[PDB]
């Protein structure tokens, strides 16, 4: 199982090793979430530069979990 990690490998199909977080928030609500929008306009404001990617740090400073925003979306799908 997994709550991020699931999801984290997932987009880090690239080539470098981060994640476009544009796409990341935007590809979430599409796969059943419902708080999307919580990050899609915070997404450079909760560790991105503004690069718009994230390696892994950057990555689980959103993925608070705390909700269930990221412990009910890995299994989702």
């Amino acid at each position: 199982a997994d709550d991020m990690e699931r999801i984290f490998k997932r987009f880090d199909t690239n080539g470098d090793g981060k994640i476009s977080l544009s796409e990341l928030t935007d590809a979430l609500r599409t796969l059943g979430s419902t708080s999307a929008d919580e990050v899609q306009r915070m997404m450079a404001e909760i560790d991105t530069d503004g690069d718009g990617f994230i390696d892994f740090n950057e990555f689980i400073s959103f993925c608070n979990a705390n909700p269930g925003l990221m412990k009910d979306v890995a299994k989702v799908f």
